């Protein structure tokens, strides 16, 4: 776990806005999608569109991680980033992202499995919240989100400014699996690209026995 000298204080942070549009920003969201192509042996380039972009490329952990999706059906959850996002030139409207991706067949859900987020502020837990998805394995990225967005648009966690907390960050805890955190937080001149590679990892989690906890300060 983190300690109070571990942990990024947001004052110190130029243009935090940066990191407010990404998690006030909707999510780059598909479902039955297969890799097009491919530019590193570790990314997969998808031709999927959005508002913004009609392809994505996602970064994984490594190569192993982007062969072994490759020529799979696999369902995408991400928060994506366009500066520092290059592929080809003529490919214009592009957006990259690390992480965030799941087998689609065999890992959805009926009825959604809400976790409980416990957000604790300066030490004392007086908040709960839910937050959903359709998947048994999900990614720590989706989870991660969704607490921002809802923390971003309820308790002020990010503003087209500064922000209302010092420090904070989001603790995971897997059935039995060891425990990871992220740091809500970057350093003082950061770059969406380089924040991001907390998602690099793509590590999934059964959302049927994971755990989601919150550590503000003011
Ligand atoms: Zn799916």
């Amino acid at each position: 776990d983190p300690d109070p000298s571990q942990l990024h204080r947001s004052s110190l942070v130029k243009n935090l806005q940066n990191i407010y549009f990404l998690y006030e920003g909707d999510p780059v969201t598909h479902e039955n999608v297969k890799s097009v192509d491919q530019l590193l042996s570790h990314d997969l380039i998808y031709n999927v569109s959005g508002p913004n972009y009609d392809k994505l490329k996602t970064e994984l952990k490594n190569q192993e991680m982007a062969t072994l999706f490759k020529d799979k059906n696999v369902d995408i959850y991400g928060v994506e980033y366009y500066h520092l996002c290059y592929l080809c030139e003529n490919a214009e409207r592009s957006a990259c992202i690390y992480g965030g991706v799941t087998n689609h067949a065999g890992n959805h859900l009926e009825i959604p499995k809400k976790i409980v987020v416990k957000v604790s502020i300066d030490g004392i837990q007086s908040l709960s919240f839910d937050i959903e998805t359709n998947k048994k394995m999900v990614t720590a990225q989706e989870l991660d989100y969704k607490v921002r967005k809802y923390l971003t648009d309820n308790k002020q966690l990010y503003t087209n400014g500064p922000s209302k907390y010092e420090t904070g960050y989001i603790k995971f805890i897997p059935k039995n699996k060891e425990s990871f955190w992220f740091d809500f937080f970057p350093e003082p001149e950061f770059t969406q690209s380089k924040y991001l590679m907390i998602y690099k990892d793509n590590e999934t989690l059964d959302s049927n026995t994971s755990q989601i906890e919150v550590y503000l300060t003011t």
